[PDB]
């Protein structure tokens, strides 16, 4: 709670309090959220028993995809592999080498960003060729993979949008096939994190069963003991939890920002907790509060990132001249001392709601394994929102400690800064073996 | 089309065109609207055969209520009756006398407007007593009437809201019972219009089968030949067509204005074509277009009626100084010559959409009787939007002529300015007989 | 488990086992049933806050009606009242007198059973007049009561069906009004039981908060502390739990028996646990098992009651010649010793499923008050299925003990044979006071 | 209408009339069916504009798949090709040669039928090798084809069921890939018929725009002018019309037969008009009519084909001793002269409903092109039900003539006995060109 004492307007305070109560979250809501989530999950496993290749989104809005990984690696091997990444704010290319134990090194010097797949994969090939001058692959999108070497996607989430031409944009073909034209073992981000938290940590912490990505997207993978009952091969399941529907709270700003998107009526849970939309949400709140006291630029979309929000949050300067530069170079508004308070309040409330819902999702995944009471297990958390934002990591663990009260010290959160980059390489540790 | 030639900003024109295309309506949409409406109607008759006292809104969002009227009056009688009205912007009280033919006269000098039914009906009784110093009743709300003398409502639409106290606000009791405490034959507005268009007109125009109210609300009644097949007594059915759902087009302004209402998720078709919300819609458009060029008052809700919109529409003054007074005394904004164009454009587009949807509803009701090809019949139109606004009556008949092209000169529109006031009295013409 | 050892056919055993597994119930299902029920309940309270007179069955298939009772009686009074009952297999008429404590006596000598309400209430009046020759009322149907003295119903459940004539069958009018034409304080069956379990028991058992009716119907009422939060007056709420929908298990016999009913697509939970349909379900199972070994009469509907099922269950005769008379005088089939085993097995399985689901409903209502852990409270059970069938009362308490394991000895089941008859009279104990 | 005059039982006649009225179809239903179908179709095109690789079955239960065919062949070429078929009651293998005009010849000597794809495609390879000893492919299942050479399916309809083992049954992989392991240009049945009706017919009949398959399955393809507007490449669209949902009539036999199937809750329109289920439906009707007068074998599933129904229909023998052999060798029931009448009546009614619904589907597809009024076009009909059953082809054209009355002589029905076998070969006429 900020609760700044500087004398502010007696009317603007009401417009602040209204929009703050709009974003308020209470534990009576999270306690229903958890049960909604676990019900959805078991229903999705049931549904996967019936039709192992249909989705049928009017039951289990999660498309609980299968990851053919059948062996959580032990971390005892060697090898040097080249790997490609894609999906985040910019793709990467890693030239990694492994150690006989947890340690692992990488070069990974790499760069990235009416447009078809030809020019895109031409850029892919040219970049990997440039980097080649001194195996696996990662695609961070919803893919339906028959086996390890083969993977085909369904659509184009995250706000990304490939051009619409006769050249048949990427959505609708196997990726390993289209890759070889430019030039193994394709995986996703969450499974990559879950793997990378096995080779890395060891001998002191309980094993890891949950992999969470909080960043440009929001996704999760987890380990399931009953993978033999529900017929599909693979110890860990990829939830596409960015598609939760049931009763999540929605302020009108959310409805407006959803009416103005390509993936309309889908990916509703992702649009509240992911880094791609938090800046837009904050900007749209900061207009119904200033009320024509704003500038001409504050009405222009995509003019406030989540990175600037992370700066406004981590504001411990004696005066607030740190965020003043952000406000000035983003909106050309020389804010007084009465409006920066509103800005800080709004950023705090928005990111607080995001952290609370993410913690609720993590706890609801945890309660499903039911091993929390018997023993302990760890969850590896990755993403730009989590590790690159200190104010986030404390609110998240607070909201998590409050939810699963009694059994709190059985789910250890492990930040995994290595990213899915190392996971793409460690993918070889099972296929090669 | 306005298409004013005065040089305006080259950017503001884009913000105008975007919001204009947002409200655009095309005949490819109306041609599906009509079929949607007729399907809904027949489905509702089917549903009424099964359960004649349940609603079940997940089939036929129309609650096709029964009106016990079993005789379209002939118009040959006499008598002086007192009657009460209620439902519009203000209730009335009429002391009418009838003639041996179409003519009819009335005194109807009357006045009107955490609040319970005791004080409300106390005001009712005191007003009718005051007027008494030289039968029927009208309640313009959704009522489930077992017979003529008895009527009980279900909820409180139109934006009206009776106070919430232990005194059990009006929603949930028979009206004729609660009336006698203050002090016959209760009807609604649409059936009142349909009756009042029988006594009034005669000997030159085909009989009337449709009654439409377009004003603070939007409602319809119609005559059905198959009233014997579908089991309920009464020649005419009251559609509560303010509850259409299927695929009506919604701009984000509509979603925002619906999130801020008491009757949320219900009465969705009424919120686009009724006079109670047009001013609010125009005000909410006139902020995303001026973009901080607005005043402090333009952000205050309920500060622009539909009456002022009717003035801005009927603007034939040499200069636009007629609407300038409206803008000034409503928002304290001395508009230049570049913004009044935007105001006129927005009002035109909004009221145009309203008129188009109303005409679509009328034509879809007409196509259901199927007697349009064989013979001709008339529809009596009433309401503050229709008769008290000259720009509306021409756009409405244009959009109606375009829809039912070939058989246009078989549905004659009759403006009935007498209102349901006379209909309340003529109700006695069947019960007394 | 019967598990009879007499040598039977090796094929007929397979046809028995298939239909037995069709009706199998497991605790993994009940553990989801309870959570479904509690979720539905809280959702219904939420919904009642919004619209206190609409139903909207696509949220909360329970129509959680209000009972204006605001005082659980203490049981210290006197008085002699006449009361009328209706709803079960036959209506009653009671002339009861009260005692200064728990004791209460009654005369209640009474009789009962294209047909309109005129002749029905004529029979009512003639019977009550005949009995008059040496206050309250009970209507066992879904009624929407504004206050105590006034009550209007919605439809006609239980299989009852009033004739369809112009005389406007009973569905759609206030009952207290239509009663006076023949000749207070109308209540329902569940609230009647809940009241009658307060005057009767005392000083040794914890107070009662749940009233359950299991018979021709299946209904429940319960006490809610938060009746002030959710806006309606009355300490106890009448759940119409015969309308549960979510995921109840359905064998094809259920679909066929539901396609052949008047209240189609509604009252789905009642059709599996109520006494009006158990005989029909058993008869329809006993044809797909005997497979043309049946008689001509076994294909005739309504030829096997639940009373005969209670006789077949309570079969402790040395030989099975007790149920042989039932089979003979019901189907004219002189069953051998190989088919009576099938009959007993089928009756056992059906009534077992019924008892299990009823116990699940009771436990799910109990878990909602949340007072089970702190203190203890009792539930009063009434109905023809419960008290008039000894085999039922043991299976029910077994299935209840298994569900709420740890806190079992905090919910005491009290059989209330007095019926709602005494409750109708005790209704006066609050209105008179 | 049969209306046999032989004196039959006066009670059995009632049991016949009840089940006959259960299957009755009236034109007031078909007139709504057509509009339902056309609405669904346009909605599906709209939906395909948005997401060209998702299905989302809660809008447009048709998965209006794309067929990359961009040139209706002209029929002027030569060539000898080998082709494979699959999907019907048994797969085929054709060695066809073409002529410089409509004529075409083929050898096509071929045979066919806990089981994985390895052994299945081993049988495929061994059979094609055996036949090789003196290009295209056809897969009659729902497949999502990115291009011509590549095709991947989604699930396993028609009642077919590949074994469930770790070997990953066929559902979920590209077919052209898995084919080469055993050993072009994969198409479906409806598009095959539509192609084969272009090379074959010419110079006298208007061009063909509709391809219908009525047999073990029921499917349709059609030509669309607006294929440029809705973004996908290909002049003709494959409707998977076996998945219609909206309001098709269902007798309880349908619900029971649907509860006992693998593809439960899906493929609901196919289960009423396709040849795979008509025999089962007739058998299940012929038990509730004979009522224990049946045999032990009449209660055994899959004991009556549609081929025997075609024999019972085409019964013009002086006595009915032709169908008597069918009844005897199928059920071991020496039917009297009073039961064969019931059998004929039931078969007639069932196949009549099937033909009526198929004609409704054809007419509803026709009304969508809207070219019926301006010019004429032909539809090529194929399948075991149509050409191999003379009683079907007359009822179908009757029901079609009644539906589209005025414009009847603009849609010419062309029986195409050649099958999709020739279409698989003619597929080369566009890819080779």
């Amino acid at each position: 709670t900020i609760k700044c004492d500087i004398p502010i307007n007696e009317e603007l305070q009401a417009r602040i309090n209204k929009h703050v109560n709009q974003l308020r979250i209470t534990y009576s809501t999270l306690e229903e959220f958890v049960d909604n989530f676990v019900y959805e999950l078991k229903k999705g496993l049931e549904a996967h028993r019936r039709h192992p290749n249909l989705w049928i989104p009017h039951e289990c809005s999660f498309k609980m995809l299968d990851s053919c990984i059948a062996d959580i690696p032990t971390g005892q091997e060697k090898g040097t592999y080249y790997a490609i990444d894609f999906g985040g704010t910019n793709f990467r290319a890693v030239r990694a080498s492994l150690d006989g134990n947890g340690k692992i090194k990488r070069d990974q010097e790499t760069y990235s960003l009416h447009a078809t797949a030809s020019q895109l994969f031409d850029h892919f090939a040219e970049r990997i060729k440039y980097i080649m001058g001194e195996v696996g692959f990662t695609f961070s999108f919803p893919c339906t993979s028959p086996s390890i070497n083969c993977s085909i996607l369904i659509d184009w989430t995250k706000g990304f949008e490939t051009g619409r031409a006769t050249n048949d944009p990427v959505e609708g073909r196997d990726v390993c096939k289209l890759m070889n034209d430019a030039f193994c073992c394709v995986v996703n981000d969450a499974v990559g994190t879950l793997m990378s938290c096995a080779y890395q940590k060891g001998k002191t912490t309980p094993p890891c069963y949950i992999g969470i990505i909080l960043g440009t997207g929001s996704n999760g993978c987890y380990y399931e003991p009953e993978w033999k009952k529900y017929k599909y091969s693979g110890k860990i399941i990829n939830i596409e939890l960015g598609n939760f529907d049931k009763d999540l709270p929605l302020s009108p700003i959310d409805l407006v920002m959803d009416w103005h998107s390509a993936n309309r009526s889908r990916q509703l849970f992702e649009k509240m907790i992911s880094g791609a939309y938090l800046g837009e949400i904050v900007r749209r709140f900061m207009v119904n509060v200033l009320q024509s006291a704003s500038s001409e630029k504050m009405w222009k979309s995509d003019s406030f990132n989540s990175e600037l929000g992370s700066v406004v949050l981590n504001d411990t300067s004696p005066n607030f001249e740190e965020s003043r530069k952000v406000a000035k170079d983003a909106w050309d508004m020389d804010f007084t001392d009465e409006q920066i308070y509103a800005l800080r309040k709004i950023c705090e409330s928005v990111y607080n709601r995001s952290a609370a819902l993410a913690a609720a999702a993590i706890a609801a995944i945890a309660k499903r394994i039911k091993i929390i009471e018997h023993s302990k297990f760890s969850c590896g958390v990755d993403g730009s929102l989590f590790v690159k934002n200190a104010w986030y990591c404390k609110r998240l663990q607070e909201h998590l400690k409050v939810i699963l009260a009694d059994k709190a010290e059985n789910l250890i959160i492990i930040p995994a800064d290595d990213g899915s980059g190392k996971g793409a390489a460690i993918t070889a540790a099972v296929v090669s073996q």
